[PDB]
């Protein structure tokens, strides 16, 4: 049961993976960031229902199954309680990957944009991603958007191995 990771610099709303993770809000409504991009292309895969922080929910559409996952908002929560919720959030994703036997999945770095509190959280968010998704079988496309985050991302993924 071993997962794979690769990095992709681009708009996650254009991922070829059948299953895309959304960085969602508690309210389940769009959405700047990746959420706004996914709602722009795949409104079907949104239910617009609340989601508990640190939880996730699978919404299925004709084109894409989106796992809407709620990372902490570091504007609102402490660093410690945020690290819990971020782990929590990713773990919830892995749960859904494992329950549905999803084999290939595209995931953004939760809590690194709108919910970052204006701090670089690449490493932090990546670690929690790799830790939960390591419990999956999935080929994971980690999605970023800055060329520098790409290099840093690629380099960390590679270390592991
Ligand atoms: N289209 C995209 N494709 C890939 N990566 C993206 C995209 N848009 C943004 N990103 C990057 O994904 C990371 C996650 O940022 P956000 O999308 O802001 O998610 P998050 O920081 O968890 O904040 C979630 C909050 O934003 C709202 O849109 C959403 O409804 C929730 O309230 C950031 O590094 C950001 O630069």
């Amino acid at each position: 049961k071993a997962p794979s990771y690769h990095v992709v610099r681009g708009d996650i709303a254009t991922a070829t993976e059948g299953v895309i993770i959304n960085a969602a809000n508690s309210k389940g409504q769009p959405g700047g960031g990746v959420c706004g991009a996914l709602y722009k292309k795949f409104p079907e895969s949104f239910d617009l229902q609340p989601i508990e922080v640190g939880k996730a929910r699978l919404v299925k559409g004709a084109a894409k199954h989106i796992i809407h996952a709620v990372g902490p908002n570091f504007n609102k929560v402490s660093e410690v309680e945020g690290d819990k919720q971020l782990a929590e959030a990713y773990e919830s994703i892995a749960k859904i990957v494992n329950d549905n036997n999803y084999k290939s999945v595209a995931i953004p770095l939760l809590s690194t944009g709108i919910f970052s509190g204006n701090k670089d959280r690449l490493t932090q968010s990546l670690n929690h991603l790799l830790t939960a998704l390591d419990t999956t079988d999935a080929d994971v496309a980690i999605y970023c958007r800055d060329k520098k985050w790409e290099m840093t991302l690629k380099e960390a993924v590679a270390r592991r191995e």
